[PDB]
């Protein structure tokens, strides 16, 4: 689709088995989901912006479709205030910022 | 343009005759830019990031370019780790987000 940028760039994703609602981010270097569990190995990492740093899951290798396009790459977990859709993950649906 | 995104999405914008660097952000709803001078009053604002809540100073009716195009808007000021343009200013830009 082509997205208009008037309010929240939310779409639904498929991960872990679970529906959620994200935010394309073109600011976010790496996808970022709240609380969930996830299969197999992590490390802990430290992301941070405006308020500064959090502590996070990082798991690597986690498949997610995100408005219905499917795609593989890191994902991290921890207390965001919004799910986040980033980067490394939205070069892998051929996203673009056009104007 | 068309800007894919497998680096950050960074462009120049002018802003009070200055030329800086900024990213441009779908994730955020409002321009965040480092400390510098602006003209006029300015009104309180606060803003959540990933980290928490900060403070920012609020300036309406700014004249700034975006990558050469020419917007007038919102611009608020404060402790951010890179300068962001977000949605309010990208609208005006007509940019949106496309796969
Ligand atoms: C500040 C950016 C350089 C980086 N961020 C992405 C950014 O899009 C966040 C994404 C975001 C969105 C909502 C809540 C928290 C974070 N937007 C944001 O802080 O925007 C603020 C300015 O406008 C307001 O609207 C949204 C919050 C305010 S970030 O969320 O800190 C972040 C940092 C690292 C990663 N991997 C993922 C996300
Ligand atoms: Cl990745
Ligand atoms: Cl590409
Ligand atoms: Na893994």
């Amino acid at each position: 689709p082509q997205i208009t940028l008037w309010k929240r760039p939310l779409v639904t994703i498929k991960i872990g088995g679970q529906l959620k609602e994200a935010l394309l981010d073109t600011g976010a270097d790496d996808t970022v989901i709240e609380e969930m569990s996830l299969p197999g190995r992590w490390k802990p990492k430290m992301i941070g912006g405006i308020g500064g740093f959090v502590k996070v899951r990082q798991y690597d290798q986690i498949i997610i479709e995100i408005a219905g396009h499917k795609a593989i790459g890191t994902v991290l977990v921890g207390p965001t205030p919004v799910n986040i859709i980033g980067r490394n993950l939205l070069t892998q649906i051929g996203a673009t910022l056009n104007f």
